[PDB]
């Protein structure tokens, strides 16, 4: 059960800070925040300390820069969610996706441009829809209902809608919440109920 004997980040030996709940070892320079220096007690590497994700992520669609955490600016990625609609494309870090998503990362690395974050795709209440999504690459249909197809009930009982949406294939069907402002959503709901 030996350490790393060189720093994950950049790949050189020398004064290392290892990790004691994986083999990780880090140059207090190399990590953001960079640390003042070796910190009493146990000590948990970033990779160790990364939240889990909310789900597993389908598609990364785009990404940004954030402002450095407090003592290097990080990176969030715009992802699609498997099993749920585009309504529900959130934020994640970086090192989430490396760590749960490596092959999926890494591809996606390979094909773009890392530094510069990619352009926006231009092709009511739009030119808000167009901030959190349109802009990102989702097609505006596929945030439209097409048809309601079954219902269900889960362990609280608030009720599921499986939704078809427009553009989108029957394969990437999704169950929506009760509670979202889909345009129309509760017209359709009544049409499905009644
Ligand atoms: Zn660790
Ligand atoms: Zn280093």
């Amino acid at each position: 059960d030996d350490h790393m004997e060189f720093c994950r980040v950049c790949k050189d030996g020398g004064e290392l800070l290892c990790c004691d709940a994986c083999p990780s070892s880090y140059h207090l320079h190399c990590l953001n925040p960079p640390l003042p220096e070796i910190p009493n007690g146990e000590w948990l590497c970033p990779r160790c300390t990364c939240p889990p994700l909310k789900g597993k992520v389908q598609r990364i669609l785009h990404w940004r820069w954030t402002e450095p955490p407090a003592p290097i600016p990080e990176r969030e990625f715009f992802v699609k969610w498997a099993g749920l609609s585009y309504w529900h494309c959130s934020w994640v870090k970086e090192l989430q996706l490396e760590l749960y998503h490596t092959v999926m990362y890494r591809n996606y690395q390979r094909k773009n441009d890392m530094d510069e974050p990619p352009p926006f795709d231009y092709g009511p209440l739009y030119a808000k829809m167009e901030e959190r999504f349109y802009r990102y690459g989702i097609k505006p249909e596929w945030m439209m209902i097409h048809r309601i197809l079954n219902h269900s009930f889960d362990k609280k009982g608030d009720v599921h809608y499986l939704i078809k949406w427009k553009d989108l294939p029957y394969d990437q069907c999704t169950w929506e919440i009760d509670d979202i402002d889909i345009p129309y959503y509760d017209n359709l709901k009544q049409a499905y109920w009644g």
